[PDB]
């Protein structure tokens, strides 16, 4: 329970959501939003829709977007890894799905224990992710630049791109 020491996202790996493990450096030179999501919520059409915007017109010029399913806000992801891929589908995502986890608690996923940590990842009232859709803005170093709430909406990232791409 090394992640504390972590300098990078880069040093860290996840499962995607058909069960590989990726190592994260693969993002190293791309701008990165990595994402909560959820199938169930209030937010997830606004969500959905604008992120694969961003990334259909931010892609070629390196914008990655990494979402990690999460049930712990109001059990919203209640479904399989099979079923979540099928409902981003649905919305015609092309960036990168990862299996179901937790963010918070002690057995959250490694990448979201160090995120939470970081200088501009601190939260209001305390570091916990409050809810789906938490968003973290990571740069080509894999370092975190900026955290948004779960009511801001990807949109709002737009206009923070260009100090980073």
């Amino acid at each position: 329970d090394d992640w504390r020491c972590a300098r990078s996202m880069h040093e860290f790996s996840a499962k995607d959501i058909d069960g590989h493990m990726v190592c994260l450096d693969k993002y190293r030179g791309f701008v990165c939003i990595v994402t909560n999501v959820a199938s169930q919520c209030g937010k997830t059409d606004v969500n959905y829709t604008q992120l694969v915007d961003l990334h259909a017109r931010y892609a070629e010029c390196g914008l990655r977007i990494l979402a990690f399913p999460c049930n712990q806000f109001g059990r919203q992801e209640p479904g399989s890894n099979q079923e979540i891929k099928e409902f981003a589908a649905g919305y015609n995502v092309k960036f990168d799905m990862y299996s179901k986890i937790c963010v918070n608690g002690d057995d959250a996923h490694p990448l979201w224990k160090w995120m939470k940590v970081q200088p501009k990842g601190r939260g209001m009232l305390g570091n916990a992710i409050k809810w789906n859709f938490t968003k973290f803005l990571i740069d080509k170093n894999g370092c975190v630049v900026k955290r948004y709430g779960p009511m801001e909406e990807p949109q709002v990232i737009e206009k923070d791109l260009p100090c980073y791409l």
